[PDB]
């Protein structure tokens, strides 16, 4: 349904991310897919670059929302 359908996008959208923490996020935005992305992208650039978690949504914006070019940025040396 809905639902089963909404944890798999959230899961697919974001690297890294397990069937659980999928869960939990879509159940903090009740439901709502585009937000729980959002915050999961956020959560998983800031454990690969330890900044802060502001820190870490500036740098997902500057990449235009797009994790896989901030998390290149945030590992070149
Ligand atoms: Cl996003
Ligand atoms: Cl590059
Ligand atoms: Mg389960």
């Amino acid at each position: 349904g809905e639902l089963q359908r909404k944890i798999m996008e959230v899961e697919l959208s974001v690297h890294g991310v397990t069937h659980q923490e999928a869960q939990t996020a879509l159940g903090a935005t009740g439901g709502d897919v585009v937000s729980a992305i959002r915050n999961l992208k956020v959560d998983q650039l800031f454990h690969l670059s330890s900044r802060s978690r502001a820190d870490a949504w500036r740098i997902l914006e500057h990449y235009q929302w797009d994790l896989s070019a901030a998390s290149r940025y945030v590992l070149a040396r």
